[PDB]
């Protein structure tokens, strides 16, 4: 299950692109530590892009995963899937029409990535309808073909948690 | 979803029912054991019955979940509604699966024909697999929507179509 791939990390969650490949949003990652998933920082590539981060491990963390396209966000129009985990023990994969990639003004700071409009829409009163801080990493898929593809992190959203930004590659 | 839903939310037969109230239960017809004659310690002599097509109604003549109050069954919802159907998954994992509800229909799905409310699922461009979509074994899943301060069901899973994003709710 693509579920398995998603991971509780720092503020927010990541997600395991391959058994040495971990993606997720740079604000949620901790500024103090040693070692991440029992691996020292000192044998750890991280690429940093904005509000992107990869980390390569250099052993198999994972090694009950196959890996998987990751991609520079997606076409205008594609309906994306977040794939939101919740403390409560919840998954809510909501529906994400993508538009272009734009610096956006969201809740009083700047945050470059791929827009996006929720489309459960009007709104949520209804944490189960929307997005919520804690829910920043959480990875946006796709199904292509007979694959999975994964284009990006959630690194922000609007008061109503129904405009986003998914955070890209590169 | 709260808790209070997620704990009314039942095991039964190849899928799933839900407690409405200390003395109310409803579910799926075709996920019931057909041989059945015995439920929660109770002889089928002492439960009422009511069934529509693929909606079923057990009313008990004694409290089985006292821990429970009552809550509002409707006949379905308005068009346009946005509910949540409560499916549990292999390892306490509960996904309420977002849902915009439509018209009462009548469609024939994987070959059997269904009646109920239909509703498109708004998880992904399509919901085909187990990751963005329903599969037989959540049969009997609630439908529940939240109004001004409070939770309403209005449903149980029927069908689904395997490449699509359709569902049927079965109703009262
Ligand atoms: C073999 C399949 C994999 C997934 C399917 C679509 N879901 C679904 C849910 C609930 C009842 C039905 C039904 O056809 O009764 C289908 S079908």
């Amino acid at each position: 299950t693509l579920w398995s791939r998603v991971t509780k990390f720092g503020s927010g969650w990541g997600f395991w692109v391959s058994p040495t490949v971990f993606i997720t949003t740079t604000h949620v990652i901790p500024t103090s530590a040693k070692e991440f998933f029992g691996e020292p920082l000192t044998s750890i590539a991280i690429h940093r892009a904005g509000e992107f981060t990869l980390f390569r491990f250099s052993k198999k963390i994972r090694p009950d995963l196959t890996g998987m396209i990751l991609e520079e966000g997606c076409p205008e129009g594609t309906v994306c899937s977040v794939l939101i985990k919740r403390d409560s023990g919840e998954l809510l994969p909501l529906a994400v029409r993508m538009g272009a990639i734009a610096s956006m003004r969201i809740q009083g700071r700047l945050v470059h990535g791929q827009s996006g409009m929720l489309l459960t829409g009007a709104n949520a009163k209804g944490m189960d309808l929307g997005t919520i801080p804690g829910d920043c990493g959480a990875p946006y898929v796709y199904k292509r073909a007979n694959d999975w593809v994964v284009c990006g992190v959630h690194a922000a959203a609007t008061k109503s948690g129904n405009t986003v930004v998914c955070a890209v590659q590169a």
